[PDB]
């Protein structure tokens, strides 16, 4: 499957793509404002994620640091990124269908649209100014808006036991972005697409 990753932000981002235990495609790349990078994701990929990283520095070997979404200091991510990270999430060719969503469960750094480029389903978007509106206690000094699990490490926010409810913090994310997961047990906003659809992830769509 192809994923065209487009940076419409006025700032550089370093795109990242991983399934948690491996890179997808090269795993990451710099995207200056306006640039597009197309990756190939293997059919059947379960639990893939794409995200933006901000404020990165990498040496000539591809090792370094980012302020949001850093994946063990690599340009080419093999693992998931450090919160806060707005997440485009997908599982492909699962009993004949693809499943996509956006999640704020690991916080929010950059606004995102995640849409099919092929027929048969709609896209999802979280493009509100979550960083600007972020509750004071969730603001990450390194940049972005943390989720409450990251900040407070409670069973309730982290849904450790599988029985949590919405919270004042989750409701903030949900108010700003109804179409994204705000906590682990949120009413799902996952979209079913035809198996083997192709996609575009756009940072700063609006």
């Amino acid at each position: 499957a192809t994923f065209e990753i487009v940076n419409r932000c006025s700032y550089t981002v370093w795109a990242a793509a991983s399934k948690g235990d491996a890179a997808l495609d090269a795993g990451g790349r710099q995207l200056n404002s306006g640039e597009s990078w197309t990756i190939n994701v293997e059919p059947g990929t379960n639990g893939g994620k794409i995200w933006a990283r901000t404020d990165c520095y990498f040496d000539d070997s591809g090792s370094g640091i980012c302020k949001t979404g850093d994946c063990g200091g690599l340009l080419r991510c093999k693992r998931f990124g450090r919160p806060p990270t707005t997440l485009a999430e997908f599982s492909l060719n699962q009993y004949g269908k693809d499943y996509i969503d956006i999640s704020n469960i690991k916080g929010f750094n950059v606004p995102m649209n995640f849409s099919p480029t092929t027929r048969g389903c709609r896209g999802v978007r979280c493009a509100a100014d979550i960083v600007g509106q972020c509750p004071a206690k969730l603001k990450a000094p390194g940049g972005g808006c943390n989720d409450a699990c990251t900040v407070f490490q409670t069973s309730e926010y982290c849904c450790t036991t599988g029985k949590c409810g919405p919270t004042e913090y989750s409701r903030f994310f949900k108010r700003l972005c109804p179409d994204a997961f705000s906590y682990v047990l949120d009413k799902p906003t996952t979209v079913t697409c035809p198996g083997s659809s192709n996609y575009r992830v756009t940072f700063c769509p609006t």
